[PDB]
């Protein structure tokens, strides 16, 4: 199938275009290019600071009835710095403002772990180290809450979540809409079989980023583990007649997830969407499940002492 669907009664696109880090002047065509090739499913955040080139593509394939609005599965995240009460609201409008759309189908709280408000997203104090808020989370997914209630979004989900802050909203006193999503970076190097096992017992899609593990990530490093030059994962695409990325790409869908790979170049948005025409056995799955060494790309280095980084946790 092409959707899942959520516990909100909606079905989402598993395969998307992810836009982090897509440049501000290339990000336009690349989900012009993306909509006319099939996808449905455009992955944003505030904090890429290209959501308005973002939203001039959207608006310009609906203007140019190449899509209907509901047929699109727009996806956007709250930053670390408007995780307070009163700003939750104004920080989904900006969203939908810069998106220019009049809701989105999807919004997350992109990390557990909130930061002092103002202008910057990794507000510091004077030794380096980032300033939290004191808004817990659970008193932030009220005020998301509150946006489907005010039908600004039609689902609320997570992000970077673990097990036990997952499991913190689910037994949250008065709880009104469980998360519809947790999503978590997952590839063969970081399978994740345990919080996945979890987030889907409770009916929780799982969305896995940087599927390819993200080898245009600012922090990257030569000694670094590549799965597309790992020749044991080529040689499964090549058994298949496929691309290195697009068996990338299928992993994470025969696992039941969404899966938002990222590109700006025309010609690897369209490889990366013809993904549906075969099929990995149960052997090629659980030999790319065998390559995990719990190997992260989005580690949020500089937040390891906050309260609720969520990766000090197994899973
Ligand atoms: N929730 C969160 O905290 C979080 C964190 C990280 C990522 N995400 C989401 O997940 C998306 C995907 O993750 P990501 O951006 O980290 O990395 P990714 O999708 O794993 O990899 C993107 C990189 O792979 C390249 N690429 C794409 N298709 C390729 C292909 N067919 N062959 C060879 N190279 C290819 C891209 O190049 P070009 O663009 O130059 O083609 C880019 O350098 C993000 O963009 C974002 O939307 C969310
Ligand atoms: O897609 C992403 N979501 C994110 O939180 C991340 C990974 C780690 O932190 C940052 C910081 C700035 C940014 F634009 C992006 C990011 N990338």
């Amino acid at each position: 199938a092409s959707r899942i669907l959520l516990n909100n009664g909606a079905k989402m696109p598993i395969l998307g275009l992810g836009t982090w880090k897509s440049p501000p002047g290339q990000v336009t065509e690349a989900v012009k290019v993306a909509i006319d090739v099939g996808y449905r499913h455009i992955d944003c955040a505030h904090v890429y600071q290209n959501e308005n080139e973002v939203g001039v593509a959207i608006q310009e394939k609906l203007r140019e009835q190449v899509v209907k609005r509901e047929e699109l599965f727009i996806v956007s995240k709250l930053w670390c710095t408007y995780h307070e009460k009163g700003l939750v609201k104004g920080a989904c409008q900006k969203t939908l403002s810069d998106l220019k759309l009049d809701y989105l189908d999807l919004y997350l709280i992109h990390w557990p772990t909130g930061f002092k408000p103002g202008k910057e997203f990794f507000p510091l104090d004077e030794s380096g180290n980032v300033v939290p808020s004191d808004t817990n989370i659970l008193d932030t997914w009220a005020a998301m809450e509150e946006l489907v209630d005010e039908g600004l979004v039609k689902a609320i989900g997570i992000s970077n979540f673990n097990h036990l802050q997952v499991e913190m909203i689910l037994n949250k006193p008065g709880l009104k809409y469980k998360p519809a999503v947790n999503q978590i970076e997952c590839h063969p190097y970081l399978t994740q079989e345990k919080l996945i096992q979890y987030c889907q017992s409770k009916g929780i899609v799982v969305t896995a980023y940087s599927p390819l593990g993200s080898p245009d990530r600012p922090w990257a490093k030569p000694e670094d583990p590549s799965l597309l030059e790992d020749p044991r994962i080529k040689a499964i695409a090549a058994k298949h007649n496929k691309t290195t990325a697009q068996v990338l790409i299928r992993f994470p869908m025969q696992r039941n997830l969404v899966v938002i790979p990222k590109s700006v170049t025309p010609e690897r948005i369209a490889e990366n969407f013809k993904v549906f025409d075969f099929e990995l056995s149960s052997q090629d799955m659980t030999t790319l499940l065998s390559y995990n060494r719990n190997w992260r790309v989005c580690a949020l280095m500089s937040c390891t002492s906050h309260k609720d980084y969520p990766f000090h946790e197994e899973f």
